[PDB]
């Protein structure tokens, strides 16, 4: 039939930050140990992975502000 | 038939904040282990899989605000 | 019949972010051990992999902001 | 006066050890800080120290007997 | 006067060991941060010092026994 | 006065080892880190001292057998 | 004392058979599949093993006739 | 003292067969699949092992008698 | 003491068959197959190993009989 999809969304939104000095961080991790024992590894369709993995992480960012969308139509 | 759908969702929304001095701060893990023991993986579709992960995060961000949208639409 | 699609969506959304003097910043990581021991991998397709990673990321980016969108529009 | 002294100790004794296999000692220590925050140190005579110190100490004699002796004669 | 001294002690003493195989012997420390922070040092007379050393030792003598004797005559 | 000493410290001791198959020591430290901090030092006599160290040792003597000795005689 | 031990056991015995034609035996089976599906095998000490054995056996012997004997004297 | 042992067992014994026509004997298996699917095999001391045999066999002896025997004496 | 061992079994035992015709012996398997799939073999000491055999065995002694003995006499 005569059918109609309009999708028109209006987005005006702001993320913002204010802030005054940022500093004086400190990150001192003291070692250790990660361990993983396996037998075969067996990954098939679409498979995210991590294994045995040994983060440190120091982040500051003077925004670090996030805006995140996902517009979608299906039609059949 | 002569179907119709208007999709106008309006956002005006705001997200902020304000901060002063940010700082002074002190991250000091102790060490220690992580340890895995397995037999075989056998990850299939759409998997999604973290093993025996160490983690040290220090994360300052001066904003740091989040805004998530998911606008969606589906027809048969 | 007659079939119409109108996508669109109107952005005119803002990320931002104001900060002072940044900076001051110390991580120091104590070393450490990250171990796997296996038997044979056998990923197949679309397959995403991490093994064994010692990471010590410093990110001191001055802004940081990040805005994602995905439009998506399908058809049958 | 006319003093006679005769120190004759006779030591005829043993100190021993028989072990078959001696192995299979797994020593894993996982990191981790030691600290020391202080004013001026002002040490003197004869001291033995250790000061913020980290120590990790594998020892595997496969004897390791002591016998220990301090023969004293003192004559005014 | 007139004093007479013999110091004759005597020594038949043994210290011994059999061992058969010594091994399979692990040490895997995990690192870490050592931290000694002061005013000025004013160490004297004799000292045995050690400060903010991180140390790993791994002894593995295969006799490793010891005898120590200390004789000693003082005559005024 | 007539004074007479005789010093005969007879010594027929015996420090001793039989060991089999010595081997398979696996020793890894994981790195790490040392601060020692302190305004200009002062030590003076007779000192043995260490700062700041990050010392790793394997010792694996077939023997490692120790046989200390002192014979001090003083007459006044 | 004088112990003394005799074995002097007489065996005069006989195992027989007679039989005619032998014959007109048919050993036709219809096939069919064995299937074994594992992960991985970890055979230690004194293992004895069989795995996915298909066997078709046909034995016609004549006489098939069998006589078995242990003759056994301990002396402590 | 006068120990004495005598082992002197006497065998006359017999193990026989008659037999006529040993014939038309047919041996047809209709064939089949074997499959064995596995991993990695780890066999260690002692291991006797057998994976995925396919037997057919066809054992007609005129005779096929066994006379077996074992005669043992020990003394301590 | 006089300590005696005699060791004399007398044996004149007979094993005997007897047979007419010894023909018309068909063997005739349809084949088939034998499939094994694995990952690394890791076999050690004293490892006994048989994979994938297929086997047409046709045996047709005219006598076909066994006649085994083990004689032993053990002295501590």
């Amino acid at each position: 039939g005569s059918v109609q999809i309009v999708y028109k969304p209006v987005d005006l939104s702001k993320v913002t930050s204010k802030c005054g000095s940022l500093g004086n961080i400190h990150h001192k991790p003291g070692g250790g140990q990660v361990e993983v024992k396996s037998e075969k590894l067996d990954f098939k369709d679409r498979v995210q992975s991590k294994i045995g993995s040994l983060d440190n992480i120091t982040h500051v960012p003077g925004g670090g502000n996030k805006k995140i969308e996902t517009h979608k139509l299906t039609f059949r």
